[PDB]
């Protein structure tokens, strides 16, 4: 009766982690899958893109990671009945430093999500652009990791270090961690490197790469400024189509 | 004759920090200003975009942060005589954990790097998308901070947290730290919000915002795959022109 915990990870900055976390979560919630979106990035963009931002640590994931507060007390409503959010704080930067000298440092999120595991169908964890303790808590809590891979050079160059870190995680912190898949993002057919990224990544990772590609689409960058996922901003747009298709692929794997 | 140390900082991921670091540095070096580019990001994109990439720690800034190695030993040549690089390692991820329990952890870069201003006109530090100990080292070492601001909503939303954190560094770690300027980047003139970001940022920060705006430009995203700054890849590109103009703006 337990749902699936998926972390959205890539230490390269600006590759579509949060756009993916928000729009995947909203797609699932629109299909009446109970979905929780947990923002583990100090920047707090997953919460902000859904109209949620907290003035201090109260009501944020920080309280569950360091202060033993039940995550049940930290659920925030959204415009979708089946989507709740646990938001971040910039104080998560300090939390990562505080956790270095604490016990069970990598399992704070894993342990905090236990009281909810069978209350949600999906728990989506948005990661910051880093491989530090916030991202490691996400990877240690997740059943699977979904890698958004921007179709540009620096993102491609960093993929090996990300998969190496996932392999290290499977050697101890979380042996059961599975690759949900690599999602090609921010694709632009006019850029010849974009085509090379698609070919190389599909060539090597094959069925670990999602069939759907997320195109560069200005509507995806507009909707967070209105605090809306793309399905509530411009449902016709190709970007919203891409994330609905991703949602359908994941829900197939749970039928 | 003492050079200027400029930190390129923005905790938002993917706003043009590295593209600015590389291409500002290469513009300055092309004008025969002695320039050193230090990569403080575990991703190591600043070095990679200039043809310098490695996984191991030897020769990287790791050794100056944790092993007391002089930065003078870590200088790597580029295709520009006046541009050297001190590269990163992915093991800076582990370094940032190790720094937590190090005496004077915030000043490791300052103590090792400030002396090199006697030998360089400009020292440019590329920061990772974070406000943790690597970025704080860069801010505590610098004379000034240059903020690249992508003309999209999340980057704008992050600006007040960034300036708040820079103020906190100024008050507690580096009282002389100055604003080099805000650089509007990745600007798409056909995007309504891009114009709104420009207008809001110029309205609040006024002349602290550079006149030059870096436009979205496909060649700027291509040249790192060849290990080349845009001045050595497509000098006929408006991306190249923007960063040459930025260099002229500073050199003034
Ligand atoms: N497919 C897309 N088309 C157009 N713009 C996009 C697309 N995906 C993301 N963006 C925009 O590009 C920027 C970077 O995306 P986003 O913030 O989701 O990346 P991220 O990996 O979460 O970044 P960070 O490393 O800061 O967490 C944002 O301003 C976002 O709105
Ligand atoms: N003006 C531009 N036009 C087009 N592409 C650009 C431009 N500036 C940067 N890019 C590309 O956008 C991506 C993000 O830029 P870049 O990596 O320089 O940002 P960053 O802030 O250094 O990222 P990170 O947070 O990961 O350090 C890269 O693939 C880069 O090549
Ligand atoms: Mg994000
Ligand atoms: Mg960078």
């Amino acid at each position: 009766g337990v749902g699936r915990i998926i972390c959205i990870s890539n230490q390269k900055g600006g590759v579509g982690k949060t756009t993916t976390a928000i729009n995947l979560a909203a797609s699932l919630a629109s299909a009446e899958r109970r979905t929780l979106l947990v923002d583990m990035a100090p920047q707090g963009n997953a919460g902000s893109g859904l109209g949620i931002k907290q003035d201090n640590i109260t009501g944020t994931i920080y309280e569950a990671l360091l202060n033993d507060r039940p995550i049940q007390e930290l659920l925030h409503p959204t415009e979708l009945r089946y989507l709740q959010v646990v938001p971040a704080t910039p104080d998560l930067t300090g939390a990562e430093v505080e956790l270095v000298n604490q016990d069970n440092r990598e399992f704070r999120l894993r342990d905090a999500l236990r009281p909810l595991a069978a209350e949600y169908d999906y728990i989506i964890i948005d990661c910051p652009p880093s491989l530090g303790l916030l991202t490691l808590n996400a990877l240690a809590a997740a059943d699977s990791v979904l890698i958004p891979l921007q179709c540009e050079y620096y993102a491609l160059e960093g993929l090996s270090q990300l998969t190496h870190t996932i392999d290290l995680v499977k050697q101890g912190l979380n042996p059961d961690l599975k690759m949900e898949g690599i999602l090609l993002t921010m694709f632009d057919s006019r850029a010849n490197i974009a085509h090379q990224v698609v070919e190389e990544v599909r060539g090597y990772f094959k069925k670990q790469v999602f069939e759907v590609i997320v195109p560069r689409n200005v509507r995806l960058s507009e909707c967070p400024s209105f605090g809306k996922p793309i399905i509530l901003y411009d449902i016709k747009s190709k970007g919203c189509e891409s994330y609905l298709a991703l949602g359908r692929e994941l829900m197939k794997r749970d039928t």
